[PDB]
């Protein structure tokens, strides 16, 4: 029943466990044309997507916070592989979309539609710690429709840890993207940096997109990206969006927003479980994460 449920809710597309309604137009993506000047904003789900990208269109419309409110971040910047039927259309979004555009994908690398490599557009990528990310999803899985019952948390981190969940291995996807991440044209950035030091991560954005960091610039974008005023900002925060696709009142899309909160929901014997996995998966790459 709960395999059951899960089968009805996703399929794989190129190997990848994947929403089921995207899969059925995945042509539309496959052939997707990107044009040079495209952004990409590169996540796995949870990690921090929305974060990054409304620090991004801040810097792209240098730092004109009414400009930033003009329409819902999902219709600012399109999400890529996104696909309800005719109700909502990424790729749709994206043709008619005026240049330079903002990308958002969840995508694995090899995923990626092939254009945007052709092109050799610039894409920023941003991974958050696994355990963090495991809760987020958990989470996500309960307030929006399309997602089968996630069971226990036990049961739902069972199923990421062996990648059964949309987008698939988190282990493979952020592996990849760091493999990625070694060109000029990649940037690759940590959830829990953004948290550390919000500044060094905003400036460095602003070098990556070729513009120039003034310190009003900068501290325009760090409070107008900060987790108390975008979980207000009805641009940014998805409370346009009704109640019977996102529920916002089992949890909110701005949950918590921080780092560590893995320690609420892992008890000692699936942290145990957990970490053992985690370093046979992890253990043939560079890549460090840090849980606090
Ligand atoms: N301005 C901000 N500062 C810190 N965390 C943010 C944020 N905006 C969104 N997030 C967090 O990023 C996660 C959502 O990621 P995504 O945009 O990729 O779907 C949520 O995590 P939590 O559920 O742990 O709170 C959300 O709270
Ligand atoms: C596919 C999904 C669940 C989704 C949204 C975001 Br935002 C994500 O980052 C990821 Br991942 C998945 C979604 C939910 C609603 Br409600 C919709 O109206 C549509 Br169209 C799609
Ligand atoms: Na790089």
């Amino acid at each position: 029943n709960s395999e059951l449920d899960y089968y009805e809710k996703f399929e794989e597309v190129h190997g990848i466990l994947m929403y089921k309604d995207f899969v059925k137009y995945w042509d539309n993506v496959e052939a997707f044309q990107a044009r040079p000047d495209d952004l990409v904003i590169a996540t796995y789900p949870k990690s921090g997507t929305t974060w990054v990208s409304e620090i991004v269109y801040m810097i792209y419309k240098e730092g004109d916070v009414e400009k930033c409110k003009e329409d819902v971040i999902f219709n600012r910047i399109p999400f890529l592989e996104c696909r309800k039927e005719n109700l909502m259309n990424g790729v749709k979004q994206l043709d008619e979309m005026n240049s330079p555009r903002i990308v958002k994908t969840h995508l694995p690398p090899e995923l990626l539609p092939a254009s945007f490599w052709e092109k050799d557009c610039k894409i920023i990528y941003l991974c958050r710690n696994a355990k963090d990310v495991a809760v987020s999803f958990y989470y996500f899985f309960l307030m929006v429709a399309g997602h089968p019952n996630p069971g226990s948390f036990p049961e739902f981190v069972e199923k990421f840890m062996q990648g059964q969940v949309p987008y698939g291995s988190w282990y493979k996807h952020v592996k990849s993207w760091w493999e990625k991440g070694k060109s000029p044209r990649v940037l690759f950035l940590f959830y829990e940096d953004l948290k550390e030091d919000i500044r060094k991560e905003v400036i460095k954005l602003i070098h990556f997109l070729e513009r120039k960091p003034s310190e009003e610039l900068v501290d325009r974008i760090i409070h107008h990206t900060s987790f108390q005023e975008m979980k207000n900002n009805p641009s940014t925060n998805y409370t346009t969006l009704p109640d019977e696709i996102m529920n916002q009142k089992l949890s909110p899309f701005m949950r918590k927003g921080i780092t560590g909160d893995w320690k609420n929901h892992f008890t000692e014997a699936l942290n145990e479980k957990f970490d053992k996995h985690y370093e046979q998966q992890m253990k043939e790459s560079t890549l460090k994460f840090r849980t606090e």
